[PDB]
């Protein structure tokens, strides 16, 4: 047929083509988070939306390393150092440290988020940006572990709304990645998701990731449709754009037939 056929059922995930000045990064914002408080983020309201009724901290732009690997210090007889969580041992101790005074229960100050000082104990972040896949196919986005709570979700519409991306967060609950705490204490039960995406359109990309107490852990990659995984420096795949409301092009409901 002269045309494609397009994603059955309007299936094809909403993707947008914004006009303004495209900036290197994702965005993120800080909201805060109760020390030890092990429900808040087990909600898919509050991963979703919620957490922005929350204090706001504070902000970063441009980030490419969206990982995050915070580890809580171990004061010892050496000096403060951060510890490895898997290095932590006994009631406790940190490998090649010995003995920590200090309490892992605390609250603890740093820049290692994003180079925003906080407290990466207790904390909830939103990275927001467009992902821009270079190739056409499957891409399959991945946390390796979760630690405290996370989504990921990829989509206009389901991340945010194309050329809105500085907006208050929008309700959808219909996450890529669903690494929310479960109540049991269990794992998620899966934290993969597969999107199909087109060359050349920005994929609203949100990332909801919440730490309640001690160590915070979120390794992302994306396995790119050629098999090749991506991990932690999304330099060259995401981007931000300032809100444009007013761009009425701005929202492509099918790139399979756009
Ligand atoms: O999943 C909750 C929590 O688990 C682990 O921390 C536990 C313990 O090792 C700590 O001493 C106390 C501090 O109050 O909390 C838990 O009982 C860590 O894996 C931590 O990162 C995680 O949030
Ligand atoms: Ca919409
Ligand atoms: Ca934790
Ligand atoms: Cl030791
Ligand atoms: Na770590
Ligand atoms: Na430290």
């Amino acid at each position: 047929g002269l045309v494609p056929r397009g994603s059955h059922m309007s299936g094809a995930t909403e993707a947008c083509l914004p006009a303004g000045q495209r900036k290197s990064g994702m965005n993120i914002n800080f909201y805060q988070y109760s020390l030890k408080d092990s429900s808040t983020y087990s909600n898919a309201a509050y991963m979703a939306y919620g957490y922005a009724s929350k204090t706001k901290l504070g902000s970063v732009g441009g980030q490419t390393d969206i990982s995050i690997d915070y580890n809580i210090p171990c004061v010892s007889s050496s000096g403060t150092f951060p510890c490895p969580q898997e290095d932590s041992y006994g009631n406790w101790g940190c490998k090649g440290m010995g003995a920590c005074s200090n309490s892992q229960g605390i609250a603890y100050w740093s820049t290692d988020l994003f180079g925003f000082y906080t407290t990466p104990t207790n904390v909830t972040l939103e990275m927001t940006g467009y992902f821009l896949p270079p190739q056409t196919g499957s891409y399959t986005f991945s946390f390796a572990t979760v630690d405290d709570s996370a989504i990921l979700s990829v989509g206009g519409s389901i991340a945010f709304e194309c050329c809105a991306q500085e907006q208050p967060p929008i309700t959808s609950t219909n996450f890529t990645i669903n690494g929310i705490k479960p109540w049991d204490g269990s794992l998620p039960d899966n934290i993969t998701g597969t999107v199909y995406m087109y060359a050349g359109y920005y994929y609203p990309l949100k990332v909801v990731y919440s730490n309640a107490v001690a160590w915070g852990t979120l390794p992302i990659s994306v396995e790119l449709p050629d098999g090749t995984t991506v991990s932690d420096n999304f330099e060259g795949y995401v981007y931000s754009f300032d809100d444009d409301l007013s761009q009425s092009n701005c929202t492509i409901p099918d790139p399979s037939i756009h």
